[PDB]
């Protein structure tokens, strides 16, 4: 098929936009390798995922655990072709309230564990590799109390650019899927533990949608799988905004 | 069998970027009509591509002409699926040069035609159709003595993000692919009509671009049939660039 | 003080921001010289602004016009410091409805008299001297029946990207203010003739501004007088955006 | 002196743009606060600038430097009008050899102490007060090994992003001045500790501005100065690009 041959690991790959990107890489012919904190949730993943889907328990956030993971690739399928740095989240506090660790927490996953995966990742990727980091559309525009989850985005963003001239040498292309609102489990979290607060958050995000609906993330999935095909070969740098219009109106 | 069962116009597929979108919608299963100024160029292209593609002779400056290019889509496939505006060009004119002539063509072309291309276009789109606009990332940089250019490809740009309400009831999504230096005959042509120049021109923009190559048009194309598919669901307003790095650092 | 000395034309300065801007710029030392279609609208600013401000009867759209407004600087003063290419204007269609003739006037007042508006400047105009272009958030967002206007206000904000490069040589910085909702004549008439209808669309935009009012044309005139002043000596081909957080959030 | 009356504190006020700031800051009529973690630098800087400027050693970021900082304005001048959060700094490290602590680092200072620079001062800054945060045109461009630094860059844009919404009760606006090159100790030691290299390094980095030199930290002064006056009072989120024309073209 279109990714047939290549090999693909995704960070965060247990639920939401990991999960469905990580159910279409697949789909489209790659091995693929998902990671996630708890054990419970990573094996019924790669049960319901099947297709020589392949599962690592392995926190992002830790230096020992990126390497782990690695290595596991470098004995087993001995190259890595495609690169979602998928694992991320957010929280809301406004500016006056933000907590020490509020920052960190967030900087830590969204952009620190970025840097580190895609380093370490570096030597099992050939020419012709493809690298998707995940932004969001917080990263260009303002969002009351959620400023900190815009800077870790927008500083994902930022980090492909440069990447470019980095990688360069490498003939590693770097590009960003910055989703619009995307029914997940971390997005309905935003609205609590009661199911009215999350059904009544998830109502509110859909009316904010120009075309007035949440994605499904398989929607979002279907970017990350042309980025990592050999279609966006001329795509270098570039942010993929698919937000229903969201960030662009 | 992406866009199988799928209408799609192609202005301006005689040559360059649009001849191989519609090479390449077309390879998906798309019924693809194309246009072009030069009736044997129009020939030439549509015997080349065989497939069922249809050419029609005719200029999207002219209202005339339009009007003529869509009554022959409601009489023969009865609606349309995809549209891309392919047709454009653009030249060289610093500013304390700028004819009017020179403005004038430009504008009519890259952007005034474009605007009457979709609304006439309107009335055979169903919901969940899609629109590709052609801009460049002469739209959102600075190139010295071709401030017309940009400007006009600038303004493409901007028509989507206003279209994509527009369009939100009729269910129709408007993107933007804006290549970077992609080798075509126009691109070559801003050398002149000698070998010596085109090729050195050629061989300049190369040196722009970040991984020291042109697009090749299929480079583009793809990009076209993936928002011109249903993958492109969730992307509305959007500005997909190819450009290899080259607007992104 | 700032503009002590400096010789400054505002096009279309009888109404708005521009009227406001030639009262700013007088304000802080310059010589101004103002702008507009209709006589009588025309003498009256220049009576209500006093400070030694001229008027000349001219339109931009009219090359003729132009040619006799800049003999009358060059006869008169001798030089030109500050251009405010402020003349424009923009008028409500929906995608479906957009008629040639609404085209092809907003883009021939916003675009292409703005592009000559600059050209037939430049022979004034010394080293250092300053240029500002007037933009829109219209420019960068999306707003529904206004899509012509926006692309030409995008149009506008690329031409100065180029311009930075053409006019390198001759130390011309040129720059883009971008307001957002400004009380003017110009957007009251948007709400049409009715006192009721004006308060109604008037109260509706300062909904949208996140600081909750419309801004005074007085605090986009600061901007200008910003631009036009020495201290914006590294400032080149950059969008000023004052908006009170419109497009920025 | 349209600043008179108004406190201003600048952080990393000893040295290059801070010190400029802090120059012209005082020199519009403002009591002006500079900090410095070396106390011999931050002493010739008071002593320099003398126009009623007050040093104070602290650390942005040391929680309890920024702590004793506010107390120091809350029991001398007892508010805060202006606040140019700019001390900042980073290093070059290429993809690959990117370090926790070249992480850590630039993300701490440029980021984090950002932050919390910001929410410490909130309690002594009235409605109309004026927020400055020092940006980058790193943070919306690609530079080789310079990754960290941009990313961080645009990070700071960002956080005033949502900062407009978060602020908008307490009627403080926040906006971006992004310097492109600007002469300073700080952008000379990238050329390293030789006098040749620092010249050498200096000398590129002006030929990469289209008007070909760097600014002088006095030009970027002017621009907060700028956002400090009344005369911003409808820019809110926005950035202020300061670059020559370097990120513009
Ligand atoms: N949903 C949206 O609307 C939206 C919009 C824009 C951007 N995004 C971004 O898209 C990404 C996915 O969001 P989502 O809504 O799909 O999130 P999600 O459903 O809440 O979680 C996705 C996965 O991340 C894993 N994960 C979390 N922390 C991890 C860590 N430190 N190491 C490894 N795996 C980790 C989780 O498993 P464990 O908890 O077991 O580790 C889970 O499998 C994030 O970067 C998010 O910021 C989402
Ligand atoms: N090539 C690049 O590097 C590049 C980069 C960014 C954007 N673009 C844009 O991509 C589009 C295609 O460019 P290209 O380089 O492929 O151009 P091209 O090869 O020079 O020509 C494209 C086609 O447009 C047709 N055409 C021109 N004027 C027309 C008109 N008035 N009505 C109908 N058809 C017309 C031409 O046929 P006839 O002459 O027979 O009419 C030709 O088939 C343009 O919008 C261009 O601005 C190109
Ligand atoms: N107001 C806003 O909220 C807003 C927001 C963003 C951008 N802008 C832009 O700011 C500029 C001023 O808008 P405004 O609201 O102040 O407009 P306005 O109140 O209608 O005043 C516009 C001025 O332009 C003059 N003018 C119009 N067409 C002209 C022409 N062809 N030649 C010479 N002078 C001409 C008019 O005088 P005559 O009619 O007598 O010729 C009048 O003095 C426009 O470019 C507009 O698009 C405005
Ligand atoms: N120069 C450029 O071309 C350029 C371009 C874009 C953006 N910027 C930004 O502009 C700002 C100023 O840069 P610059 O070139 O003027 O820098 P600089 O000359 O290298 O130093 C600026 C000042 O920051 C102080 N400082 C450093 N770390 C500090 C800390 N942790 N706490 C408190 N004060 C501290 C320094 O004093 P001590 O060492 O004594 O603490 C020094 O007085 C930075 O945010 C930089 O990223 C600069």
């Amino acid at each position: 098929k279109r990714l047939e041959g290549k090999v693909a690991l995704v960070t965060g790959g247990t639920s939401g936009i990991g999960l469905a990107t990580a159910k279409d890489l697949a789909a489209q012919g790659a091995r693929v390798i998902i990671t996630g904190r708890r054990q419970a949730e990573l094996d019924q993943a790669v049960a319901a995922l099947g297709q020589g889907v392949r599962g690592v328990r392995s926190d992002v956030t830790r230096s020992a655990d990126l390497d782990a993971l690695f290595e596991t690739i470098r004995a087993t399928e001995g190259r890595l072709d495609v690169l979602f740095t998928n694992a991320g989240g957010g929280s809301m506090a406004a500016l006056g309230e933000i907590s020490e660790q509020h920052f960190d927490d967030t900087f830590e996953r969204n952009v620190k564990a970025v840097v580190f995966t895609v380093q370490k990742a570096l030597p099992l990727m050939p020419q012709g590799a493809s690298i998707i980091l995940n932004g969001s559309i917080a990263g260009s525009t303002g969002t009351q109390a959620f400023s900190i989850y815009g800077a870790s985005k927008a500083a994902v963003r930022a980090l492909a650019r440069s990447w470019v001239l980095d990688l360069k040498e490498r003939g590693i292309r770097v590009n960003v899927v910055s989703p619009g609102s995307t029914r997940t489990i971390g997005l309905a979290e935003l609205g609590g533990d009661t199911q009215e607060g999350q059904d009544g958050l998830l109502a509110y995000l859909a009316s904010l949608v120009p075309i007035g609906r949440l994605a499904d993330p398989s929607e979002i999935a279907k970017v990350v799988s042309f980025l990592a095909s050999d279609d966006s070969s001329f795509i270098n740098g570039a942010e993929i905004t698919a937000d229903g219009g969201q960030a662009q109106v």
